[PDB]
């Protein structure tokens, strides 16, 4: 589990949405496994603007942060999960590192601030949902 919380937005793995992050939708992509939600109080969060390709990422299976080198964000296959079957996932960027279902959400991190959630796993392979490019994040 886990969320980004920027300006009055919260950012979850469309797959671990709850029922008031439906009721209080702003957008959602099943591609990305992205849902973004409304907020009443202000998150502190700030969203990376860059094309770096090392950060650092948390794993709640380790209770630990990890440094990783991470692929560009692109359309790759992923293969069938409790949540999705078998398909290509848009926007999606992979790093060596452990992962397990419930690491989803937990945020990768550059040093210009936070570049996306865990969304996928498996083999030694981490998969990150990017939200750099989701610019209206830092407005309105
Ligand atoms: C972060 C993460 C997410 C998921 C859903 C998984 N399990 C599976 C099982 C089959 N797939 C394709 N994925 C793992 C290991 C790690
Ligand atoms: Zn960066």
């Amino acid at each position: 589990s886990g969320a980004i919380y920027v300006g009055n937005y919260r950012v979850v793995n469309r797959h671990l949405a709850t029922h008031n992050d439906w009721a209080n939708l702003v957008w959602e992509d099943s591609s990305r496994d992205l849902l973004v939600s409304s907020t009443t109080a202000q998150g502190c969060d700030t969203i990376a603007r860059c094309d770096c390709q090392t950060g650092v990422y948390y794993c709640s299976s380790r209770r630990k942060h990890y440094p990783v080198s991470f692929s560009k964000p692109s359309l790759i296959f992923v293969e069938a999960s409790e949540y999705y079957p078998a398909r290509y996932q848009s926007h999606l960027m992979l790093a060596v590192g452990h992962s397990e279902p419930g690491d989803c959400g937990g945020i990768l991190r550059c040093q210009h601030g936070v570049v996306g959630i865990v969304s996928t796993g498996g083999n030694g392979l981490v998969g990150f949902a990017d939200v750099r490019d989701l610019l209206w994040l830092d407005e309105e």
